């Protein structure tokens, strides 16, 4: 069964024992009377309970019936500490049920009587999934702080409600806040649980509580994309200068985006997020003005050296493809089966020679360069995972792809050589057809040629090949039709039809009017080829690819603030990859150190603005 | 004559009558001291009548006249209890004419005098056609609710107006005011008419009255198309269970569109509608929650494995046309008129052979799998009718025309076969080139290849076929005179155009840019060619090509909210096509049942919201 059908049941089944037992009947209905008189004779023995597995109080609260609930906890001293025992509902307690309904009077009436703030409720239905509606973690502050019911939190913190709390995936209330879909009132609420931290424990701020996967609030406020929360956690680090008629020169903190961690990097969450509002953080005012500093001071060079280094190599191995041993014919076979044209195989020939040497050591250099391709893309599979790594789009996206299995078959013609194998042809082509179309992969920099280079990617995954599985069939269609006419007829009038691979071949290339419609004036071909090739002209050249110019004329403007919006957010992906390769020599730290001019030990980042 | 004339005879003969009776003409422009005067001295006999053949109060009500309508009324007794007889105008009463001006005291002076609410207005010009203006439908209780004016009806209601009577057409006083273009302020009427419901009629509730077509009009608010009303009439039928925070948890009955009914599904109604409007039901939150469950769940791996078992019956008889039995030409005729190229013809040879019993097990099947499409689709012809059947666009569209046209020449290749006729060729290129694109079919799942394919459709009717019908003009204009300039020279240089239905082929080639420019530099072509020509490659192919593409891309962005939405109402329409035909071993039925969670017999869907 799905799990969507098995919670349907048991929301159900609560609802039949409820009209079952009397005594649970009028909780819900607000039925004072009928409580009153239905707890003197041997009020019910509270094990009675649903299939869920709550007692009446749950029921009491579950509506918003203040006398009801009073009269029950009356009777029944300790309502207010039992918990539900089914599987997706484990743990809600009373107060679990009363603090969600935002019910001032009845919180008020369960807190007098002892009930306990710390009680999880690790219910299956309360984790985060994308087939739960809401997450409010599990401890009962949180529910408070989630509902925007002010009162109710201040009034848990008075009783013993511990801010420092975290439920099974880690996130502490402050965590939780950030994921809530109502965004601008929250501000207000995170104001509030400030104020009441205490300011003696050590454990350094409540802003730097780790996650269980290492993510901080503020971390945190950059992955999910909450571009309102993170200009309200950066209020704490900015101090203001001077101002200067309309000038102002704040100065930012830097440290927790200068971070100089291991594998926990700001900058780094924020650009390989998942979340599409992600892309937004990287033009807030302290981060536009940071990596706007390293791409155009160190970032802009060191991409424009690196990339007539894998020119200057392209062009060392074509011309080492082009130089290739071939000797002269010494066979005569290409006289039998005089439809073969072939001529001279190959040698080995490296050593004996004077102009194999000069390609010998254009050799060397492609072979010693192709092994320092696969060390500095392998290492970095690991690291983000080998799923995430080859189909992000902005981290380097399906240039890893290429870029290995380019590096891979430059191996193998050594291995085809040294051997003496004979189809060298088949990787030196494989190799020149994927080893040139990786260079377009430095047009990540050059504002004229960055935004185009993301729509060829963009047109080939989304919009040509929903046009290449509807004709996958039509070449299937006429292809297979031409075979049948044409079956009959000799093959030296008319030939494009001989061999059913190759009538598939023809007819695809008739599709794109390259090869023209074939046709001999001086013979008759059969009847049914001219009625059948004037339905081709029409579904095929006519409409079929007048069509697709029109697909992709109506796509394009749709991605149009799309491409450039992301192509600003490739090159703060390969400012970030840059940072983890090239050694200390080059790049010192981002931004004015401050123990010189002693205030302490943060790095410094100064940004002056203008009211207009 | 036109109808249209006709009526506006008899709307200007009736003029004419009232200019000339004296009696009459004083009605009109309220002179009440003639009408006093005039009725003194014999009051006329009021057969004294229009062409149109009524009264003095009939004229004296289709003007707002208080007054004079009350002194008609005193001398003669029975004015109120008179029809009207011309058959355009038949039975139309003065309580017909006073309602519909909304005159408040009049309509109170005829009932005063016991005017028959139940009178039948059966003229010609009161039944729905689209050349009248008003569908008021034939009751007098029904000209009141439909003007808005409610004083008016809880008058008649008071007096004796059943609102359980019907009309020729069978709609009720409800299934007209669904009709009316004032759609949102007949939900204000709509209300005041269940009030004075008896409660008695066992006749169940009014809401589910039937026409005569069998529409409810809780099933005539669908295939009109009236979002407003389906949401009024929706509110009898949801349960709300629990609200939780932002969380409500609503609980919809789902028993009018949950129809196991014969032939009148809700959902086979609103999509097969002719009706523009009737494709935004489709997005309200009882259906929109119901038809992105049966699709998700079940009707999208029934619809991929049944897209395979189509992939691999067309790939099974490709392959049994390739293979075919051609021996080798046992003649020597190709001798005779060397202009051919012939060989090879036919067999009987299915039966002595080691690799046509293969091929015939490859002939049986695709044999006995164009019988089971003829025995799936003729039953289904006559359900909906042969003409909407073969152009709804939505309820499968035109490829009902090419999966029968496909199953019939598989079988006429089957007598073309056991019978030795000669010409199997020409079925077998008909069968190819619609067997695979009617696969093509299938991508009414998959988003990605979804919305594409609705306009190749949409640019193969609107627009290809505008631009055909003027070139069939311009590939007559010059080929016919392509034709008189080589008519003299020799066809073994340059002889494109030898014969005529080749004069009209080459140049419709030569519109496509497909076969080059004719043209031989060792020879002397006539000078009248080279003018000709230089005026057929501006007007063909700079010209009518480049603006075919323009006419394909700036109709196609027209085309961008309406084939998305289009798109959505195709799933919807091939989720019921299913439902008919898998039998009920496959698919349980949808929503949860009832009479365990003890209310009631019906099905219910859980539907719960976030107030954003």
């Amino acid at each position: 069964q799905d799990w969507e059908q098995y919670r349907d049941r048991v929301n159900m089944l609560q609802q039949e024992r409820i009209r079952d037992s009397p005594l649970l009947q009028a909780a819900k209905e607000n039925d004072l009377r009928l409580l009153k008189i239905l707890l003197l004779n041997q009020s019910c023995d509270f094990q009675q309970r649903g299939a869920v597995g709550e007692t009446a109080l749950h029921v009491a609260a579950l509506y918003d019936n203040l006398e009801a609930a009073t009269l029950l906890m009356e009777a029944a001293p300790e309502l207010a500490k039992e918990p539900a025992l089914c599987e997706p509902f484990v743990g809600q307690t009373a107060l679990h049920i009363a603090v969600m309904n935002q019910n001032l009077n009845l919180v008020r009436a369960l807190l007098a009587r002892g009930a306990s703030v710390s009680a999880r409720a690790t219910g299956a239905a309360f984790r985060r999934s994308p087939h739960n509606l809401i997450y409010y973690g599990e401890h009962p502050l949180s529910f408070a702080a989630c509902v925007g019911s002010e009162e109710i939190v201040r009034l848990l913190i008075e009783h013993g409600a511990d801010i420092r709390a975290q439920d099974s995936l880690g996130n502490t209330v402050l965590h939780i806040l950030i994921l809530q879909p109502n965004k601008t009132f929250a501000c207000q609420m995170y104001n509030l649980l400030l104020s009441y931290d205490e300011h003696s424990d050590h454990l350094q701020s409540l802003e730097l509580v780790p996650n269980h996967q290492g993510l901080t609030p503020f971390k945190l406020a950059g992955v999910e994309g909450n571009t309102v929360m993170f200009q309200h956690l950066m209020q704490k680090r900015k101090h203001v200068q001077w101002t200067c008629g309309p000038l102002t020169s704040t100065l930012y903190d830097l440290t927790e985006i200068d971070s100089w961690g291991e594998e926990l990097s700001f900058l780094e969450l924020v650009v390989s997020s998942k979340k599409r509002e992600a892309r937004q953080i990287l033009e807030q005012t302290p981060v536009k003005e940071l990596v706007s500093f390293k791409w155009k001071k160190y970032g802009r060079p060191y991409f424009c050296v690196l990339a007539s280094l894998y020119i200057l190599y392209m062009i060392c191995f074509t011309t080492c493809c082009i130089y290739r041993p071939l000797k002269l014919r010494d066979d005569n076979r290409t006289d039998p089966r005089d439809i073969t044209i072939l001529q001279q195989k190959l040698l080995q020939e490296a050593y004996v020679t004077h102009q194999d040497n000069i390609r010998l050591v254009g050799e060397l250099v492609t072979v010693t360069g192709a092994v320092i391709i696969l060390l500095l893309e392998i290492p970095d599979i690991f690291r983000v995972g080998a799923s995430r790594y080859f189909g992000q789009t902005i981290l380097g996206g399906p240039f890893h792809v290429i870029i290995i299995t380019y590096a891979s078959l430059v191996l193998l013609t050594m291995v085809m050589r040294l051997t003496n194998m004979n189809g060298e042809v088949v990787p030196l082509s494989f190799a020149l057809v994927l080893g040139w179309c990786s260079v377009m992969y430095f047009a990540r920099g050059f504002q004229m040629l960055g935004p185009f280079t993301i729509m060829i990617q963009k047109m080939i995954f989304g919009d040509l090949m929903r046009f290449c599985w509807l004709m996958a069939v039509v070449i299937l269609g006429f292809a297979s039709a031409f075979h049948i006419t044409f079956q009959t007829e000799d093959p030296n009038n008319l030939g494009e039809f001989s061999d059913y691979p190759t009538a598939l071949f023809s007819t695809f290339e008739l599709f794109l009017t390259i090869i023209d419609g074939p046709a001999n004036y001086s013979v008759d071909l059969p009847f049914m080829y001219c009625i059948t090739y004037a339905a081709f002209a029409i579904i095929a050249t006519l409409l079929m690819l007048n069509l697709f110019i029109a697909m992709m004329g109506d796509t394009h403007w749709r991605v149009a603030q799309e491409r450039d919006e992301l192509w600003r957010a490739q090159v703060v992906a390969t400012t970030v990859m840059l940072e983890r390769k090239m050694p200390r020599f080059l790049w010192p730290r981002s931004g004015i150190c401050g123990y010189e001019y002693g205030l302490g030990d943060r790095w410094f980042l100064r940004v002056e603005n203008h009211h207009d």
